[PDB]
């Protein structure tokens, strides 16, 4: 089958929510097998940033609110990120992508040395 897969699960155009400003604008996204970047387009030359996924960190799915519809929002540790959707399928085929690529690191969670 398939053994030794690195690079990006899922890519496209979605609506992230700018906690600076009320707003949505359109942002390419790269959900990885351990990881989530957000692009401004989908050249990946630019970064905006990285949600580091973990067993802790999940996602949910949210009501109608501002005109919007199919509205998601990841929840992690302290950080959090807030994604809109077009469709019903890019927004569940995102969130169960999403859901099941953090399961994966459950899967293998190991006890960080603290102290």
């Amino acid at each position: 089958g398939s053994s030794g897969s690195s690079g990006v699960l899922k890519q496209g155009y979605m609506m992230k929510k700018g906690h600076r400003r009320k707003n949505w604008t359109e942002r390419w996204f790269v959900l990885k097998p351990n990881i989530i970047s957000y692009y401004v387009s989908e050249d990946l030359k630019d970064k905006k940033g990285d949600i580091l996924l973990d067993e802790n960190c999940c996602v949910e799915s949210l009501p109608d609110k501002d005109g919007k519809k199919c509205l998601f929002l990841v929840k992690c540790f302290d950080k959090t990120f807030e994604i809109s959707a077009s469709d019903k399928k890019k927004k569940q085929e995102w969130i169960q992508a999403i859901h099941s690529t953090i399961h994966l690191l459950k899967l293998g969670s190991s006890g960080p040395s603290s102290g």
